[PDB]
């Protein structure tokens, strides 16, 4: 009733390790995973704990940081643009499936807009560095 956890590390994949996808990790998920309302994005939903039966159905595609924490450190991207679209396939999901205004919204929203500043800070070019 509860999927899996999403994919974190895959054998034959596209993985390397760039400059920008080293800044997300070691800069911006930092400063994102310590904030005052980091909590509820730091592991998957569970549907069943939180009495959402339609949760599932709505979003077809789950994300958290603790996911991204992991494919982050697996080197599991293969660049950073594959990273973004994971955090904001999280924020999105919040604003599909909540009214405006609530809580957990407000939350996301917050996250997201440090996330924005923080985004701004990177590094201009994309360089492959070794792993
Ligand atoms: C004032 N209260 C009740 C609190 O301080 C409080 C005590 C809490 C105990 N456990 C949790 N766990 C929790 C863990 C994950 C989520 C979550 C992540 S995405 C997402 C989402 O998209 C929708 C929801 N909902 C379930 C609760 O509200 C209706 C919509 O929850 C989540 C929500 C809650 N949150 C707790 N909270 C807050 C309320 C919800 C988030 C934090």
């Amino acid at each position: 009733t509860n999927p899996p956890p999403p994919e974190t590390s895959n054998p034959n994949k596209p993985k390397r390790q760039t400059n920008q996808l080293q800044y997300l990790l070691r800069v911006v998920l930092k400063t994102l995973w310590k904030h005052q309302f980091a909590w509820p994005f730091q592991q998957p939903v569970d549907a069943v704990k939180l009495n959402l039966p339609d949760y599932y159905k709505i979003i077809k595609t789950p994300m958290d940081m603790g996911t991204i924490k992991k494919r982050l450190e697996n080197n599991y991207y293969w660049n950073a643009q594959e990273c973004i679209q994971d955090f904001n396939t999280m924020f999105t999901n919040c604003y599909i499936y909540n009214k405006p205004g609530d809580d957990i919204v407000l939350m996301a929203e917050a996250l997201e807009k440090l996330f924005l500043q923080k985004i701004n800070e990177l590094p201009t070019e994309e360089t492959e560095i070794m792993i």
